[PDB]
């Protein structure tokens, strides 16, 4: 197989990241084909430009927190496909991405999402309450693909219904339509929503929100530059829409095919806010990706100076070398170490955000809910790419 010198051929397997094999058994447990076979923690593959792709769980871990070999001035794969036109600050490095962080956390840190505790779980009563008399629900369409949306909107602006129509802009960043058409669908997808935020940005730089308390803040005494600035109120929208919808789904299916893990936090109910993060730990979505800064060796190979590394975080938390039986979710596991939310510098900002949105969930669900089931017969349909899709969920109680 062609391939750079400095690769072996035992570290080569064909996997598209965007449509890998066996995606139709299962998102989870496609990736997770690579750790269940005989291969290196670090693989490498020749689709979509050619990238490394890290395996093993504490690897992945170890190239999170190692900023300075692997860049984040490439976050999107295949190289060249998220160029100009930059997300801030995923796509920066530190020292330059500490100023810019400090902006994000100051309307996404814990006491702020803390304060619309109240309002946000109000979503998820007058949501459930609509349909739990009826029996039954399209859980993705009456649920999970209006629970989320309807609290970030509260938030930042209230288009009503003309931006779940323009969320798509989210899915042509993670799953566009060879690399070259990659790059041109992605930069389509990323210029028309850059000037759908421009004139929101303008209207809002003098006071009173989220995005407006992320606009006004400065740095160091002085604004964000306009491509920094339009970036970080895009990047507010785009995993604020699209990374949390998806999760919602691969979990209440878990939990609908798992009658006795529903029973668990209907008996103690305290269970539900302890054990949050072993629903991360189970059902990671992201697959973010780094460019390699200076020439290191890990897992003995060579990584060249400009290659992209894949970190498919699916591999972490349903790792068996870290955590004994990946597969079974244990609410009473002491360390159940993940990298759902990533991990180092690029930690997710809004994972609090994550954490009570879950939580006033599964609270106002099962206290309405308690006894549920899946529509027999049916199934998700799993899509890949940087932020799982996955849709097609429906239950019955
Ligand atoms: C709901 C489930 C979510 C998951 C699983 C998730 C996942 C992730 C992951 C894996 C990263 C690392 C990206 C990288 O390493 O390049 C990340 C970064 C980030 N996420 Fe999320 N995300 C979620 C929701 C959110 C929400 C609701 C927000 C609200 C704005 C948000 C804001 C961010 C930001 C700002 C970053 C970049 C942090 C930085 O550059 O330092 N995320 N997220």
């Amino acid at each position: 197989t062609p391939r750079p010198a400095h690769v072996p051929a035992d570290r080569v397997v064909e996997l598209d990241m965007y449509n890998p094999q066996g995606i139709e058994k299962g998102y989870l447990e496609a990736w997770t084909s690579l750790q269940t076979a005989d291969l290196p923690s670090m693989v490498w593959t020749p689709l979509n430009g050619g990238h490394w792709i890290a395996t093993r769980g504490e690897l992945i871990q170890d190239i999170y927190c190692d900023p300075d070999h692997f860049s984040s001035h490439v976050i999107f794969i295949p190289k060249a496909a998220g160029e100009k036109y930059a997300m801030v600050p995923s796509k920066m490095d530190p020292p330059e991405h500490r100023p810019y962080r400090e902006v994000v956390d100051k309307g996404l840190n814990l006491r702020a999402i803390r304060e619309r505790e109240p309002a946000v779980r109000a979503h998820a009563i007058a949501l459930i309450e609509a349909f739990a008399d009826k029996g039954h629900c399209d859980f993705v369409e009456e649920f999970s693909g209006e629970f989320p949306i309807r609290v970030f909107m509260m938030m930042a602006d209230l288009p009503m219904e003309d931006s779940p129509k323009l969320r798509a802009f989210a899915a042509g960043m993670t799953r566009p339509e060879t690399p070259t058409e990659m790059a041109d669908a992605l930069d389509r997808a990323n210029r028309s929503f850059f000037d759908y935020v421009s004139p929101i940005i303008d209207a809002r730089m003098g006071g009173d929100d989220i995005l407006t308390l992320s606009i006004n803040s400065q740095v160091n005494g002085a604004p964000m530059e306009r491509e920094k600035l339009l970036g970080m109120v895009s990047l507010l929208l785009l995993a604020g829409l699209d990374t949390v919808t998806n999760f919602l789904n691969m979990t209440m299916d878990y939990l609908g095919r798992h009658p006795d893990k529903v029973r668990e936090l209907t008996e103690n109910p305290t269970e539900i806010r302890r054990g949050v993060e072993e629903l991360f730990r189970r059902f990671p979505l992201v697959a973010a990706a780094r460019m390699v800064a200076h020439d290191v060796e890990r897992d003995g190979v060579e990584l060249k100076q400009g290659e992209m590394v894949l970190l498919p975080t699916a591999l972490h938390g349903l790792d068996p070398r870290v955590n004994a039986d990946p597969w079974e979710v244990d609410f009473q596991r002491k360390r159940p170490a993940h990298s759902t939310f990533g991990n180092g510098p690029h930690r997710c900002a809004g994972l609090h955000l994550a954490r009570l949105e879950t939580t006033v969930m599964l609270e106002e669900w099962l206290k309405r809910i308690p006894t549920f089931r899946v529509v027999p017969g049916t199934g998700p349909t799993y899509h890949s790419g940087v932020v799982a899709s996955v849709d097609g969920v429906r239950l019955e109680w």
